C-alpha cells in the first residue's frame, strides 16, 4: 500500500523553512517517521522545501545516480535541508543521531509515471 512517492515523502519532506523541534531534531524525527523501526537508517536527509518545489527537480539537472542508474536530477537552487547520521555511540533500538542543518543542491532519484522523486541520492 506504501507507494515509492509516498515513501520518499514520510522519509524526506519536512516542509517548513529549517528545521524545527523540541528536542535533537533528528533523534526525535527518525524516531517519529519510522526510520529506526526496524534498523537505525544509518544517513538520512529531510527536505524544507515545498513538495512542489521538491517535486520539480524531476525536470531539472539530470546527473548519474550513485548507483549507476541515469534517473537521477539535481536542483538547480539551494534548498533547505537537515542531515542525519547514526552516532557512534547509536545501538538499535536506542539509535541516536547528530543533526547537520545546511543549504545544499540536493540530488534526487525521479520514476514513475507521474515522474517524482522516490529517493534521495546525495546533497552537493
Ligand atoms: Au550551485
Amino acid at each position: 500500500k506504501e507507494t515509492a512517492a509516498a515513501k520518499f515523502e514520510r522519509q524526506h519532506m519536512d516542509s517548513s523553512t529549517s528545521a524545527a523541534s523540541s528536542s535533537n531534531y533528528c533523534n526525535q524525527m527518525m524516531k517519529s517517521r519510522n526510520l529506526t523501526k526496524d534498523r537505525c537508517k544509518p544517513v538520512n536527509t529531510f527536505v524544507h522545501e515545498s513538495l512542489a518545489d521538491v517535486q520539480a527537480v524531476c525536470s531539472q539537472k539530470n546527473v548519474a545516480c550513485k548507483n549507476g542508474q541515469t534517473n537521477c536530477y539535481q536542483s538547480y537552487s539551494t534548498m533547505s535541508i537537515t542531515d542525519c547520521r547514526e552516532t557512534g555511540s547509536s545501538k538499535y533500538p536506542n539509535c541516536a543521531y547528530k543533526t547537520t542543518q545546511a543549504n545544499k543542491h540536493i540530488i534526487v532519484a525521479c520514476e514513475g509515471n507521474p515522474y517524482v522523486p522516490v529517493h534521495f541520492d546525495a546533497s552537493v
